[PDB]
């Protein structure tokens, strides 16, 4: 109620993409918001605006010691998180996890066509 919020939580360079064909990753600039999230960089596109109310579960993978991060969407899509920074992604996740979590717990009380005018 107009007291304290959190706009841009974490921003910077974040590589994410590929899944079925993990041969070459791509570094792109993203922005983890309190609900939204911008994804831009090289190439081009008509739009690149997303939120944080879909992801199914965020986690990181390892390989003998360390691999890369992961970002599975509950929509049916998947993404491979990767960065040169250990914390970066780390922090991204922390803020990300919640981003996806909150969105959930926030979209938890979702009536599947009922309304129920009291009873």
């Amino acid at each position: 109620g107009s007291h304290m919020g959190k706009d841009c939580i974490m921003h910077g360079y974040m590589s994410k993409m590929g899944n079925p064909f993990l041969t070459q990753w791509q570094r792109r600039y993203f922005y983890l918001f309190p609900n939204r999230l911008e994804w831009r960089g090289e190439g081009e596109a008509p739009q690149s605006l997303l939120t944080m109310e879909e992801i199914q579960s965020v986690e990181e993978t390892q390989i003998k010691e360390r691999k890369c991060l992961l970002l599975k969407i509950r929509g049916g899509k998947q993404f491979i998180l990767q960065c040169d920074s250990d914390p970066e992604l780390v922090q991204w996740k922390k803020e990300l996890r919640d981003a996806y979590r909150e969105a959930q717990q926030l979209v938890q009380r979702v009536p599947k066509m009922k309304n129920k005018p009291r009873s």
